[PDB]
């Protein structure tokens, strides 16, 4: 088999082979079974909202034309769409309603192992969103913030503040007159679940204006499990690692955290420091904490704990046959894990009540014994370390430099340095010039469908000869570091002069002899939040809305519905927006021109679809180069 | 075609007629042409959760056997089942919310038509939740009630008290031990949402836990729509009134009130009585209001509105070319509805943001303007009727005698007049001796797979025949009460003599000279929490819990994932549960497993899954035998 057609990442290549003599199943294998897929699924035109269906509609051709109930395939489509936004947003709900109880659970003295760790940060969202703070202590400020924040779950006398604080009132206001503003997180959620009933809503404008709004309410969770992580656990400064398979050690305990919440990451990260002389004491060097997908991105922001791989390719680490235990707690963990735990000695363990997998090991992490429960899981990884004394490992000696940490308070430090008390100008200089041609958002998942990483590093490459300033969040991070893009030395190389003067200007002020890496890692997808408020300040710097600054997304691999809210809620904010996977929105003309086209009118944002990634940089590169032209810039 | 191989109605059969020779799409002409349906989505087998998809699974035989990311046929089956029941609690969470949100603002000044209708049911309500009544304006009252409904939509202190305060305590008990009683309203389906996307829970026991959990949500929100609609418009007393097409007049502005909320239609009803003389002089006699589907339920249990006809039959309405306009707010509606208008005349009118049909006029109905936009609703109504002065109608002269408005308040006082300080105790010694072998709720749907009314009809005979007590809601009602089971005159040809004697004497005492009706109508679908309201007094009364009475439900045509949520929470509260059309559940033996079996060890209720309608009744009444047996009854 040709492995660089499933991945071009080279350790997971070496892993796919060894899979292969071993006779383990792989996604991609599981992939190849599921071939031809279904055309009606694959292009929105299948629906199950009721028992009279299924019901489908020929792309093209005779009957069915239409579904059993009347549905069109306009209606159809639009309804599938926003159930997917939905469930992108439910899972940001939990994610960012965990962490507002952790913090509320912290600061009643329930959770000790927690604290408040950036105090700054805690007093700007106050501040933000209008809790005061002369004369109050910590505690009561972040009680008031964990009460808004879980507060802004239904509805109230005002709308999700998470929204309305946090983009300009010139995009709350445009926002507003066409009703997308959310009332309520998961009051969002059960509208769409009820809209898209049977029975329902049957108007493809009137559903995706709903699909619009939840998309926002998948924003203000995203944007809400930022604040709440970094007043838990620190907001990110730069940070040095690396990436890739190589950094799993054959002597140490191998501990994969995987999932999404700090919550549990962070303690793991730190009780396994505490734990090393007992690893030491079962033979090993030590507990080697490792990270998978975003919570190995948030650990990997904070602390510099080294990425071993992301999305589809999370099963090769344990290929390896070093990991001892992955640790899991909930969204984007393959449940093939269970199964492929048996052949390769890993002990697969689940953390969260509402997120098990048949076969794994369940050990219940309650924030209120955090450290008791993170040593339970701890022992079972030196465990099962012990019991791999004497059997080969095949880890590829394969990693990547990563610099990382460039949260958007980071960012603006780092600009600080040419002008201190005006930090993004630098920046708006640069863009007006030409040094900097735009920004690019790189974000969402790897998919199977697509040879791993392909997209992300064919349209990196192409935009970053053009002198676009990259930043890069999720498995779009993840992809880029293991081939490169995070290392400061690759910059000659990837860079535009332009690009590169910029980059080393930063750099050399920042004291470092050399300049930041060519992409900038923004960190996990709920931190996609972050370059929105990147965006935002520039956006208020200027004194316009978004959809007139050269700032784009791409979603270039995308996969999981997540990614689907965050694509929508990119538009919605007002940017041209790459998705480089097929939605499931061919079957209906009329979808797709609302989501392509005429949602510029509304919103002044829009999709990009585009599946070849060549073609995709030059689409984006257009859409970058119109707003240059619409502020009256040379491009 | 054989009409009565579509549906068992003749006032259908004579309307299937004319749209054949008009050349007017039907229902059953888009299922028709939607055969064969695909297999997978009828057993289960079928994913979209995310863009790697769609992933099937075969039944059987080769691959596929697993999804792309490793989830099984178990977890598959499971997560689709969950989203269900989250749409169908998210229904139900609207109509509550709507209800809260109008008694809200009409305690406050801001919604002039509406008021409190039911003091009585009020007091109680404040009561049942721990609101103290003494001393207290009823506006104030109110105000706690109304606050109260809100706050079960989301996390707090306590759970959602629309399920611990309306099941006994010996219930909520079994159920919190499970972990099964559900934290907030939208935080539960929020959580479906959540869990059931790609990568978290992947245990068929841990999904299918959270999914009981889920459908109690939805039981809240029927019990929470109940409680407001009664409240604001009427707690329902016994009403003679008429069922079936030939509640049309030819000479009467014909409105039909279709979907759901009584907050519209209850104001419809009024205001076309005082707009009778503007009718007169557009040559009408007067506004004739009919009912379709839920919202008519709720017109005819509390004003004897006359039901036209219900679920899978409804454009047969339109067909009759009588029917001027048709006013929808949400849910059930067939959206063929707005082109199928163009041919027969009907201006279809919607009034709800979230729920609009492309073709339809649009009228915004806000409560705080409900006798404005009701005038100006029905007032597009008789400009319709005037452009239809010397076209023929073609009205099946068809219908029937309908007795209903058997609310629990309405069972509970016509049983007192055979005991007054004990009107349960005449009921259980009928259950005791024989006369009433037990308790069957037939509710949900028409589904255009069963011939129409066929399943309702054949189980309802032969359980009538064995002195079973029958009641119903929804389009079960709306089944039964247009073959006549509503109709007094028919129970000596219909009901065992045991039954009858029974019937005969509760009638006799309410002054009657004859017996209550066949079968009780107990209201609209939200109104099945007036089952379980009568159901846990008897269980209260008895000093049992409700999985030890001979109380089984019966779903027998179900379409809606209304009707997934409403069999999974009669299961969750202890009941021998039927569905007549099959869930898609085939491709899961574990599943089905644990829903026909392991779940009696759970909850004390299962699934009877039974397509065959002898078959069925023959299970329901054994489950109900079976019942008998377990507290030492004959049978
Ligand atoms: S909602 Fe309409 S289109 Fe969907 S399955 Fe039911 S009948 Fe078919
Ligand atoms: S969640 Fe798993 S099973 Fe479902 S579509 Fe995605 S890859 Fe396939
Ligand atoms: S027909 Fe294949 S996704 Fe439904
Ligand atoms: S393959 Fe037909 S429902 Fe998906
Ligand atoms: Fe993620
Ligand atoms: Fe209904």
């Amino acid at each position: 088999a040709r492995q660089n057609l499933k991945s071009t990442d080279r350790a997971v290549q070496q892993m796919l082979d060894k899979a292969k003599r071993e006779g383990i199943q792989t996604v991609w294998d599981r992939y190849e079974a599921m071939k031809p897929q279904c055309g009606f699924g694959e292009t929105g035109l299948c629906c199950r909202h009721c028992l009279q269906g299924p019901c489908r509609i020929n792309p093209f051709g005779d009957e069915p034309k239409v579904g059993i109930c009347g549905a069109t395939a306009e209606v159809i489509v639009a309804r599938g769409l926003d159930r997917s936004i939905a469930a992108g947003a439910a899972g940001h709900s939990g994610h960012a309603k965990h962490l507002a109880h952790t913090l509320k659970k912290a600061v009643q003295g329930k959770a000790a192992s927690y604290m408040i760790k950036d105090r700054t940060k805690l007093h700007s969202i106050a501040k933000r969103l209008g809790i005061p703070t002369e004369g109050q202590k910590d505690e009561d400020i972040a009680l008031e913030v964990a009460k808004a924040a879980l507060a802004d779950f239904h509805e109230k006398d005002t709308p999700v503040l998470w929204v309305t604080t946090v983009l300009p009132p010139s995009r709350v206001k445009v926002l507003s007159a066409h009703g997308l503003i959310p009332a309520g997180i998961d009051h969002e959620i059960a509208e769409i679940m009820h809209r898209t009933s049977m029975g329902c809503d049957a108007d493809a404008q009137n559903l995706l204006l709903g699909g619009l709004r939840c998309s926002l309410a998948d924003l203000a969770g995203c944007y809400m499990g930022t604040d709440l992580a970094d007043i838990l656990f620190g907001t990110p400064a730069p940070v040095v690692t690396e990436s890739n398979l190589g950094v799993l050690k054959a002597d140490a305990v191998n501990v994969a955290v995987h999932g999404h919440n700090p919550v549990l990451s962070d303690i793991i990260v730190s009780v396994s420091k505490e734990m090393e002389n007992e690893a030491r004491a079962a033979g090993a060097t030590g507990i080697n904490v490792v990270g998978i997908c975003c919570t190995g991105n948030e650990v990997l922001m904070r602390h510099g704990i080294p990425a071993c791989t992301h999305s589809v390719s999370q099963e090769m680490a344990m290929i390896t046959g070093a990991l001892d235990a992955m640790i899991l707690d909930y969204q984007c963990i393959q449940p093939s894990v269970a199964t492929i735990a048996e052949c390769t000695g890993t002990t697969v363990i689940t953390t969260m009540e509402m997120s098990k997998i048949t076969g794994a090991t369940h050990v219940n992490f309650a924030e209120e014994a955090a450290v008791e429960n993170a040593k339970q899981i701890l022992r079972l990884a030196i465990d099962t370390f012990k019991r791999r004394k004497g059997k080969p490992v095949e880890i590829p000696n394969i990693k990547t430099k990563v610099v990382a940490g460039f949260s958007t308070e980071a960012i603006i430090n780092a600009l600080s340095k040419l002008n201190a008390n005006d930090p993004l100008k630098p920046l708006i200089d640069n863009v007006v010039n030409g040094n900097i041609r735009g920004v690019c958002l790189f974000a969402g998942c790897n998919n199977v469908k697509v040879p791993q990483d392909q997209n992300f590093t064919t349209i990196a490459r192409k935009l970053l000869k053009q002198n676009v300033l990259v930043v890069a969040t999720g498995c779009g991070a993840g992809a880029l570091m293991r081939h490169g893009f995070m290392d400061p030395a690759n910059v000659d190389e990837l860079c535009g002069d332009g690009l590169k003067a910029v980059l080393t200007a930063i750099g050399e002020a920042n004291g470092l002899g050399g300049p930041l890496p060519p992409v900038l890692h923004m960190g996990s997808c709920v931190d996609n939040s972050r370059a929105v408020a990147l965006v935002a300040a520039l956006a208020n710097r200027l004194g316009v809305d978004l959809d007139r600054l050269p700032v784009v997304a791409s979603a270039a691999e995308a996969m999981h519905e997540k990614a689907v809210a965050l694509g929508t809620w990119a538009v919605t904010i007002g940017l041209p927006t790459h998705i480089g996977v097929l939605p499931p929105i061919t079957g209906s003309l009329p979808v797709t021109q609302i989501l392509t086209s005429s949602v510029k009118d509304i919103t002044g944002g829009y999709f990009i679809v585009e599946l070849d990634p060549e073609t995709a940089a030059d689409k984006l590169l257009a859409a970058i180069n119109e707003r240059r032209a619409g502020l009256g810039l040379p491009w």
